[PDB]
């Protein structure tokens, strides 16, 4: 005799699985009691989450709208059609010149599918070097020749770097390297670069060496949509992105691609038109993915509707203004940030002049409910000892914080780095001894409690703090 | 301007007010799911509790790495959730954690397989899997007669399929053995998407050992049956087991990669005390090689599903799923229809339409119009992709709504009426699709069939949400 | 002061390097005092050798005739043009429908340049399996997965086999495999298959799977020229060959390719023409080789004139008659030759029914001045101890031997195998045991003396036995 | 009824193939009636040519000495062993620390074999850029992405360049690129570079990036053997070469490789030993080649003996002294050479200050019997046409010319570029117009005549001018 449907299938999580329910409630408390500075994180809306947790998860819908492998997709099709056109609308794309696939599971799936569509195995790729602020998915291999990214396993990658004096992209060295290496794909976009991108110059380089030009705008997609960042669609053939960072949506990826007539070309036929659409669609499916995750797609459609509002543009401006205010506060205390400013959502803090390592700061901060991450500095490609931390404004800005609140965050960070110096002063620059100061430290306990009282006092999108299990 | 919208406005308001359009479409899709007869073998209806974990604050957290070795901080509770997910995974599948580990981060099934391949093979290494017209899946490799590489498994690796016996419809182990002796795959893959019989993993191991291949089972379709001990256990013979979690296992949409650990079994010419080293390679392929941040809301939801799957009640359901497939299969054979291998031992029925003079897509498109959802499926010999010769029918989703054998025989009668209407249209308008499409318009028997079907479907419970609360009643 | 030009540069080899001169004189004696049965070996002519050793070795001539990177190639061009046109004439090709590149240094370079011209790295290739009579350059990899041939390193090979019962190529199994595997290149030809090739059935299979069809005719190239073997040019897109085997020329390779209008197809523009010429030329140079070896090409031109004579056709007939006579003799003594006969220049002999492996017979033969080589047979997996030996007729036929002489060769071979059996019976199959019988063996000594006395009575092309150092 | 062996097999070339015989006599005359300045060409000895044109061509000998696949190799082994040990001797290698494979058919086969032995497909390689003086086989792809060398087809290559101002290899740019690219194999050596190489710095660079270090010493093979150039063996893991350039032997290649204990390196186990020998042998055969060309190997053993003499060392000194006397002659006349001198066998002439291209000069020089080749200068690749020519001394030095003769060659080159400019004044730079001056030009007639009388006044190794057909 089967267990009735209402029992296993309709009972709430709290009764079905108190263990997981309790863990989610502890994670809910952690999120609204911490100062969350990881540049790639955000707090998405309850409306997004309600679509994310929905019966859309049940449906297999392989194919694309209007061309499915099987049936039952009448409404899945409307949702995905709406998600795609809301995506082109959010990024101000003429749909006769731009298409988009919203099925990639995440950002790395979106990048690898773009590479699969446009390149053969072992074709050459160039992206921003990791210690210059690039991302793993743009290619990464070690000095010992170990290939870390699958981008470097199945293709041939070579990084370009920032100028080590200024911290800006050395466009001359990029152009020199691309002319020698002759990449078939040139990637722009990054993860820890604190300035905006000159896509026009990337298009000029791309045209000189004959490469396709792809922008991965994942970190700044929210800024791009809000027209608070330079527009990569003006110059790139293909644009990839995540949807969960500054865009403030679910965890998913998108691939945008040109359609229609190609611009004037050196000796190639009149009337030539782009042929990305079919290649990109086929790489996503059937080549790489299986059934799309329709709960992410519907949730993304909600996110994209929310992004295309006057309010979201205000949020994007505030994100930048908050990043700037935090950076100015740290520089006024004597700290040094990379390029002495920011033009986007993040700040790169150089910790070498303090004699501290990104590891120690990240460790201490985490024990004080401040989450950031360590990060290489000024392109210093050496080892496992990052000399900086990366700080981002999207998540706390989403909780309603403005400049003076981010100045308070700067003062919290100042107390943390002061605490870190003092712990290194007493126990030394070796981590296993530094750790002894991290336990039963009343000063740390005081800072952590002041951090949590600060964070507790702001609203939280996505759920109701008044209803959460752990308010204390 | 320069003042942000209040958090309560954009961030806490419910979906029905924030996005009436999307809310309305999800409610239409909710009604569709509980008013049709859902026979797509890879689908299921998961619990509300799984869905509550899936739509949760876990979506906000970046946690690259694994429990106990993250890149970032703040992962105290994500670590407890993922560790719980792994150990419930090993429990549900009866693995000794000293001999088996599991990575639960794959985004879906195809990511799980490509990660397993990346972990164990170099680019262009040889792979063999079950041919699609024999019941296999794309992710095990697929290229066309023209030489077109369809699956990324065939783009980045060198695949060669194996087939069922031309006559019996069972895996042809001798031909398999012969091909692998010649082709010499580095990885031999078992499991499939439309094969109606259980698998002999002991024979696959013998062949794998004979040729020197790693043996991997993709148990996606039968995951719930294996966990329930209602199917042969691949963990007893395979090096690596991959799976989805949203099919018969009835979880969220995700993948898992199981791998052996510890001392290797005695093989000749093998150094004594030899140990498996799948664990580091598989973890590394998932991250940092292939994926980015894990989707923690899926992982937490998977943990819920793995708890639910490891119950006595879930074993009853798996037994019923197999009993419902058989009941439907016997019902269709007793009407004169041709079922592949004349029965089933798992969750699905493979129906051969070629003796009827019918193509799988015709029956698929007519059923869809009557709220019967299935899929056309290649049967042995097929060459087409738009127009294969059969349909594949599964029991898990309608069984999860509480249907038993008698209800599945009513489904069989609905399937008979639909095929008869399909032949009626063909007899009247022609065998060409453009002719055929004329019968699907203003068709009274088709309207009648669609009404009976939804009347039927409406009579059962629905997991995952409350019908008593839906927009469309 | 510099050594005068005449001193180092015009003095004979006997004075400049007596050590090497003496070694070549010892090798000249070996060649006319032994029974030479290596099926890939021949005795080329003095004329070929006078061109091979000439001032042509001095000239760099990268490019093709009329399109060289360097100047001064007026006469290299005429020679290479002469060689190409004589190549087409020898194999009966209309130059409007076939072209040829004569620059490959040897056979293996010819094959790799053909693959490089026609395929991308990792494309699929099918070739005759080695234990079915195939060659390494058509692909070889071990059961353990060791990639042995470059063909298997840079491309993806899968072998096709002979039918177990008949010893003939199994065209049904081939078609089945090619349909599954989907090769882009299907290769025919071999080095130990004793029968001829049905190129029409191969073309039917290649069309069925969408493969290019290449024939490697190296072994039977002299028989093809003479129209004593089926003609691969009737059905193949590309034909590769060596020139030093049955063609009786210098050591070189050639790549023949179709030109001009294509036959009717589908998706092919009406009026389409073959596109092999430029890819093949380019793959040979600049992709793979450097400067051509012009002395080889001039010597090859001479050989190609000598092959296109009525005399060469008599030789090719005799080569085939001698092989049949040898195989018939061995079969009458109870020996198992594969397919129980031959249609070409060689005989393949399964020794496993005798309880022997081919390395034992090859070693004992060698000590008796009989040169052949061990050879895999159907089912073998051993590098060092295959189950057969391969024997071919071109070289000793070139010395004038006819059927009667090859029946005596059979009796020597039968004597050699009986002695191998005696030794094995007495000492064992273990190598260090079998060796115990290879020394102080009076029966061995006698067989060697008989063999060399038989061998010295016949003429020898390439040099004058009357003027050689060791008689 | 076979044709008698003596008619086809022992008759001389002149009566068997008068066409080919005549063309070789024309090419013999051409070789001594002009000024051969192709840096990669030489005139080898009659002794080498006699071994090259010998009965060694008849033998199949797959394998290596003492480890052959079949029989008849008693004297082939002695010859190949002698070639290998003379090779190690000529380049001053301790045989406990160095081995050599002498079977590569030429230089490009040697290089591709070395790569196959040392690297997996698609592994990264760096070599000297072609416009910077490198060679195709070290990698070459076009600005469009077309892969030209098989090196770039089957591996991933990235070139390094000379300094565009000074013409010297930019070693700091190379280190920068190697650190970014991380090649598994770093190649040194080139085809048109007028300076010696800093192998110690290449070793420092290879060790910094974890690369293998190979030298392709083809052009300077003779200078290194004669100890007239830096020794790559002190620093490189592998040395490949041809044998027909400054080494003055037959056309063939060699691969040297280290053996025995490795020197200390951090991260290296104590007692670690080199593992090149089996890999390199296996790549050559059975992976890439078939039968060795034993006539080349025999001819090579001769050339290696001739190279390890006091006479040959005087020749290598004279080669460098002649290249220096030519370079200092041109600089004395206002002309400019890259790096303003040379340390080896060649000069690189910058023609751009004259407003000339290397194409105009190479073609006018051919029309009056001076063979040189156009060449890019200062690593320029954007240039429509090459801005210089390359001139080598080994070939005419082998004819006995000393410094004063190469000064006379300098005057002939001055006349050539003057007469080239004469034509450019009166027809411009468009080659369709420039071609108009290359016909019915009396001044070019006088130059062709003076050059031909000049060349005829010297001896010729390899054959006897007194006995040639065309005098
Ligand atoms: C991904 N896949 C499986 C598959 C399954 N269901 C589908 N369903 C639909 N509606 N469309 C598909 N492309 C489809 N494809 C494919 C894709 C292409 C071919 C294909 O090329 N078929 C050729 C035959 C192969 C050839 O001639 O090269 C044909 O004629 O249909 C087959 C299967
Ligand atoms: C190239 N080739 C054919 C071949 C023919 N004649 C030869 N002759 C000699 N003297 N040596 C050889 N290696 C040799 N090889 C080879 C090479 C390697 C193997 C091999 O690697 N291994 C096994 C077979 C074991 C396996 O199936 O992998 C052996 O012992 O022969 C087989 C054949
Ligand atoms: C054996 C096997 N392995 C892997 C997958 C991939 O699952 P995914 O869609 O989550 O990527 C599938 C999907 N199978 C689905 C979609 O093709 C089906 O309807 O059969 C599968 O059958
Ligand atoms: C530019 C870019 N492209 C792609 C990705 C991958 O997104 P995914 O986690 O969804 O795979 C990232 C993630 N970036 C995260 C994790 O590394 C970060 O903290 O910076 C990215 O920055
Ligand atoms: C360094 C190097 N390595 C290899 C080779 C090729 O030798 P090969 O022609 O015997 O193949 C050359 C030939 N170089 C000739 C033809 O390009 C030349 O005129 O320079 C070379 O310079
Ligand atoms: C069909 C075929 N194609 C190519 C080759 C290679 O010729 P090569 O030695 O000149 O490389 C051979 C060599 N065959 C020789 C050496 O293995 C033999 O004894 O059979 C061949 O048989």
């Amino acid at each position: 005799a089967m267990e009735p449907v209402s029992s296993w299938g309709n009972t709430s999580l709290v009764s079905v699985d108190p263990e997981i329910h309790d863990l989610i409630e502890k994670e809910k408390r952690r999120q609204c009691r911490g100062i969350e500075l990881i540049a790639s994180e955000n707090f998405t809306s309850f409306a997004v989450i309600e679509a994310l947790g929905s019966a859309l998860t049940n449906k297999y819908s392989e194919g694309i709208p209007g061309n499915r492998y099987y049936g039952g997709n009448e409404f899945i099709d409307e949702i995905e059609n709406l998600c795609r056109s809301r995506a082109l609308e959010a990024f101000h794309c003429d749909p006769a010149a731009w298409g988009v696939n919203v099925q990639p599971y995440s950002g790395s799936p979106a990048n690898f599918a773009a590479y699969t569509a446009l390149l053969q195995p072992h074709d050459r790729i160039m992206g921003l070097d990791l210690p210059s602020g690039g991302h793993l998915t743009h290619g990464y291999y070690t000095s010992g020749g170990k290939k870390i990214s699958a981008t470097s396993i199945y293709f041939e990658s070579l990084p370009y770097k920032v100028n080590f004096t200024t911290g800006y992209i050395d466009y001359d060295k990029l152009e020199e390297k691309a002319l020698d290496f002759r990449p078939k794909l040139l990637i722009c976009g990054g993860s820890a670069y604190p300035r905006d991108w000159d896509y026009a110059r990337f298009r000029a380089i791309a045209d000189k060496v004959g490469a396709l030009l792809l922008c991965d705008m994942a970190h700044i997609s929210g800024l791009v949509a809000a027209q608070e960042a330079a527009n990569p669609f003006e110059y790139c053939d293909v644009v990839t992105t995540t949807t969960h960072k500054s865009l403030r949506g679910p965890r998913a990826g998108m691939i945008f691609y040109r359609k229609g007539p190609k611009p004037p070309k050196k000796g190639q036929p009149e009337g030539a038109v782009y042929d990305f659409e079919d290649k990109i669609n086929f790489a996503v499916f059937p080549a790489l993915q299986g059934g799309p995750h329709n709960h992410q797609i519907g949730a993304l459609a909600v996110a994209l509707k929310q992004a295309n509002t006057p309010g979201f543009k205000v949020y994007a401006k505030q994100v930048k203004a908050n990043a700037v205010a935090l950076g100015n506060y740290l520089m006024s205390k004597g700290y040094q940030i990379v390029t002495n400013g920011t033009e986007n959502h993040l700040v790169l803090w150089d910790l070498r002049p303090l004699g501290l390592t990104g590891n120690k700061v990240e460790k201490l901060c985490d024990l004080c409910s401040i989450t950031l991450n360590k990060n290489a500095v000024f392109g210093d490609s050496s080892a496992l000892a990052p000399g900086g931390v990366r700080i981002g404004a999207p998540a706390m800005t989403s909780r309603g914080l403005v400049e003076k609140d981010f100045e308070q965050i700067g003062e919290f960070l100042s107390r943390a780095v002061t605490l870190t110096l003092d712990i290194q002063k007493t126990y030394g620059k070796l981590l296993k001894d530094f750790n002894k100061g991290l336990v039963n430290n009343k000063d740390l306990d005081q800072l952590k409690a002041d951090v949590e009282k600060f964070s507790a006092s702001y609203e939280m999108p996505g759920f109701l703090m008044s209803e959460m299990k752990y308010k204390d």
